[PDB]
């Protein structure tokens, strides 16, 4: 499912991401935008053979199990395919664990590189939240 900007913002808010761990909603929407372009089915394989899954491009080396990643830890205790669902609940619960891991949203390279320090409020502008 390819989400609309305001649509995703509302679902993320409903799921308790607005200001979760200090990061406003604009940060999460911006992150999803550059990580997956709002597409729940996005996947990207990496050089270390792990793969990033879903709307927030969660990695198979530590967060989920895809059955094909060397030394995966599966911290979110879920099969990676669950992150591709049209229902973002699994992705949100796992992202909450990742962002709490010590490095905050810097865990998401696209966030650090394209969202960090920018006017993230623009991502929820015009939405009825």
């Amino acid at each position: 499912k390819v989400f609309g900007r305001c649509e995703l913002a509302a679902a993320m808010k409903r799921h308790g991401l607005d200001n979760y761990r200090g990061y406003s909603l604009g940060n999460w929407v911006c992150a999803a935008k550059f990580e997956s372009n709002f597409n729940t089915q996005a996947t990207n394989r990496n050089t270390d053979a792990s793969t990033d899954y879903g709307i927030l491009q969660i990695n198979s080396r530590w967060w989920c199990n895809d059955g094909r990643t060397p030394g995966s830890r599966n911290l979110c205790n879920i099969p990676c395919s669950a992150l591709l669902s049209s229902d973002i609940t699994a992705s949100v619960n796992c992202a909450k664990k990742i962002v709490s891991d010590g490095n905050g949203m810097n865990a998401w390279v696209a966030w650090r590189n394209r969202c960090k320090g920018t006017d993230v409020q623009a991502w929820i502008r015009g939405c009825r939240l």
